[PDB]
């Protein structure tokens, strides 16, 4: 069975609109979104589609890049670091679910070498 997907909404969560947040989405996002690895991050982890039964018995917090997309979308983040954070739990979950060496991994592992090139620099406030 999966979880309930992560929320992508919260009235009552304080939100922003900050040139980094807009730079996360237009720039950052949409560039690891058209990337070849990029479809098994684009939405959350189907445990019972991918045969993975385990997996959520493993990752206790979820996280993937259509979540982060839609909280782009809908204003849900205060600072960029928060958003930043959610990519790093995306990444760090696929390396603690797999091992060295896997596609996946590898997958992984050029998404977040990229994500790292264009988060280096981020527009000012
Ligand atoms: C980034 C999320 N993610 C994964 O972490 C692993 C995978 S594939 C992991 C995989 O093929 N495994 C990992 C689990 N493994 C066994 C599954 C049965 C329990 C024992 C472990 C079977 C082979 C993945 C595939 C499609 C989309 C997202 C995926
Ligand atoms: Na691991
Ligand atoms: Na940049």
């Amino acid at each position: 069975m999966n979880p309930p997907p992560p929320e992508t909404s919260n009235p009552n969560k304080p939100k922003r609109q900050t040139n980094q947040l807009q730079y996360l989405l237009r720039v950052v996002l949409k560039t690891l979104w058209k990337h070849q690895f990029a479809w098994p991050f684009q939405q959350p982890v189907d445990a019972v589609k991918l045969n993975l039964p385990d997996y959520y018995k493993i990752i206790k917090t979820p996280m993937d890049m259509g979540t982060i997309k839609k909280r782009l979308e809908n204003n849900y983040y205060w600072n960029a670091q928060e958003c930043i954070q959610d990519f790093n739990t995306m990444f760090t979950n696929c390396y603690i679910y797999n091992k060295p060496g896997d596609d996946i991994v590898l997958m992984a592992e050029a998404l977040e070498k990229l994500f790292l090139q264009k988060i280096n620099e981020l527009p000012t406030e």
